[PDB]
């Protein structure tokens, strides 16, 4: 970047990759926590297989 | 040189805004995971508690 009277300030430079760090580190987070919601989901699914086979049986007169 | 240290600034801005969108599409994506799974537990809460009714 530039040397801390351009256009572009070394301020100005520091603060655009700080702020791109940032939001690369949120996209990480963000794939993180979605795959740990994506397993869940597979869990709380079967939890229904579950409930719907016991809740056919005992409706089965 | 300013010119150069311009255009690398404006590749960043353009970078960043690309970023930023990616975040609100995986944001978009969470909600609705998030809303499923609050969804697929209610609907277990309501299976258990019918289950328990029929043994009633």
């Amino acid at each position: 970047g530039p040397l801390g009277d351009g256009a572009v300030t070394l301020q100005e430079y520091l603060e655009l990759k700080k702020a791109l760090a940032t939001s690369e580190a949120k996209v990480q987070q963000l794939m993180k926590v979605n795959s740990s919601l994506s397993d869940e989901l597979r869990k709380l699914q079967r939890e229904i297989h579950k409930l719907q086979a016991e809740n056919l049986q005992l409706r089965q007169p």
